Parts: C-alpha cells; sequence; structure tokens
C-alpha cells in the first residue's frame, strides 16, 4: 500500500482531425459531410495513483482553448449510373470546430513494475465530445439534365449547420514504459468494440435535424511518449497520440501533439 505516490501533469498541445457524417438509405452513402480541423489549442489535466505495487489507477482530461476554424464539404452521390462520382457538393470554408473535450478513468495491471521498465495491461472508459459550426459558402450542384452546372454561393444569414458527436468508450489496452539514462520512452495502445456513438446534424435553413446512434461501434488509440527528468522529482515530457473510431456511420480521426510537466507528488 503506497497511499502518497500520486502524480499530477498539466499538458499543453495541438489536436488537428477530421469527422465523417454520412447519410444513408437504409446501406449506400448519398451523402458526406466532412469536417475537418487542423492545430487547435488544447490543455490535458491528469492524475495516476500507484496504491499497490502491481497495480495502478488514473484519471486524464483534455479540453480545446478555444474554437478553431476549418472546413466541411458535403458532397452527395446521387447520380446512379456514374455511383462513385459526387453529383453535388457543398463548399463550407467559414467552418469552425467550437469545442472538443475528453475524460478517462483508467485502471492498469502492471505485469512488470521494474522501475526501469513497466508493462501494464490497461482498461477503462473514455468519453469524447466534439462540436462544429459552418455558415454559408459555395456550391457547385449539378441541375437535373446537366452536370456541376449550378455554381454560386448561398446568401449568407440563410445557412447554418451545427454538427456534434460523442462517444462513450469502454475500452481495454496495453500501457508501455522504458527508461535509458534519464529519458522515458514508451507508448500505448487502446481497443474498445462496444462504442457508443451519437451524432447531430442541425441544418439551420429558414431547421432539419439529423442524428444518428450507433451501438458496439470500435476505438483504435496508439500513444508514443519521450520525456526527461529534469529533477528526480520531475519530468518534462512529450506525447503523440493519434485516435480512430469507425464502424461506417460515426467517424472520427484525430492526432494530438502535447507536451507537458509531471510533477511527480
Amino acid at each position: 500500500f503506497t497511499p502518497e505516490k500520486i502524480s499530477t501533469e498539466i499538458d499543453f498541445g495541438t489536436l488537428s482531425g477530421k469527422a465523417k457524417e454520412r447519410v444513408y438509405l437504409p446501406g449506400r452513402k448519398a451523402s458526406q459531410l466532412d469536417w475537418k480541423y487542423s492545430n487547435a489549442p488544447i490543455v490535458k489535466g491528469a492524475f495516476n495513483w500507484d496504491l499497490l505495487p502491481r497495480v495502478s489507477v488514473g484519471a486524464s482530461g483534455w479540453t480545446t482553448l478555444a474554437g478553431r476554424g476549418g472546413n466541411m464539404v458535403d458532397r452527395d452521390w446521387l447520380d446512379t449510373s456514374n455511383p462513385g462520382t459526387w453529383t453535388d457538393e457543398s463548399k463550407h470554408p467559414n467552418t469552425r470546430l467550437n469545442f472538443a473535450n475528453e475524460f478517462d478513468l483508467n485502471i492498469k495491471g502492471w505485469l512488470l513494475n521494474q522501475p526501469d521498465y513497466q508493462l501494464g495491461l490497461m482498461a477503462g472508459y473514455q468519453e469524447n465530445r466534439y462540436s462544429f459550426t459552418a455558415k454559408g459558402g459555395s456550391y457547385i450542384y449539378s441541375s437535373e439534365g446537366g452536370f456541376r452546372d449550378e455554381t454560386g454561393s448561398f446568401p449568407d444569414g440563410e445557412r447554418a449547420i451545427g454538427y456534434k458527436q460523442h462517444f462513450k468508450m469502454p475500452y481495454i489496452g496495453l500501457t508501455g514504459n522504458y527508461r535509458y539514462d534519464s529519458f522515458e520512452f514508451g507508448g500505448s495502445f487502446k481497443y474498445s468494440g462496444w462504442v457508443k456513438a451519437s451524432d447531430n446534424d442541425e441544418h439551420y435553413n429558414p431547421r432539419i435535424t439529423y442524428r444518428s446512434d450507433v451501438n458496439n461501434q470500435n476505438y483504435y488509440s496508439v500513444s508514443l511518449h519521450a520525456g526527461y527528468y529534469i529533477t528526480p522529482a520531475a519530468k518534462v515530457y512529450v506525447e503523440g497520440t493519434w485516435n480512430r473510431i469507425t464502424k461506417a456511420g460515426i467517424e472520427s480521426y484525430n492526432f494530438m501533439t502535447t507536451a507537458g510537466l509531471k510533477y511527480y507528488f
């Protein structure tokens, strides 16, 4: 029992990512709203506790610091004679990721807790939420007996789009850790095939609400960390995480490059 082996690490970083909202006929993609965001400022807090030699509990969380502009494109594969060719396309440059967040309670089973090298089977629950807003834009639509003829822009104030994504994912995985000299390399992998996903597209065109709720979807996350012990009681670290939620349905791909200070308390 080690009740004082606690930890605290506030981190700072960038989240770049993409969200795919697809409309189908119950299953054929007739529409795809591809939302995109790059280098959005985020902050990540975390607590950890090694109360047991081979067992560890922890709690992470990250939030966007403010909104970040992006881009959305709705394409519609209405032509049947030419399936993979898009029939109508809507460009939305005034897209903006309003917010993005995550919380993650986890428990790790240390197969090895040797001071220089640690390896643990991981298990826990994560809940990620994402929110976007678009406003007006360009259109490359196709008339009835034509193709890519109509080519204008929606008068602004007569069009607005709001998309949200909510993923509740219980997961399992593997946390690794190795220490050469004063440097600490390592990495992790997380998997869930029990993801409850939710989407909500509110297209306000003076409102149509399209929402999907898939259950038991998938989640894949690979993390890679590299740190250095400035003091024996503090470690500055950098970390890249690559995430993917899929199966298609409510899809999300994310890349979070973060860096922060872990004051081992």
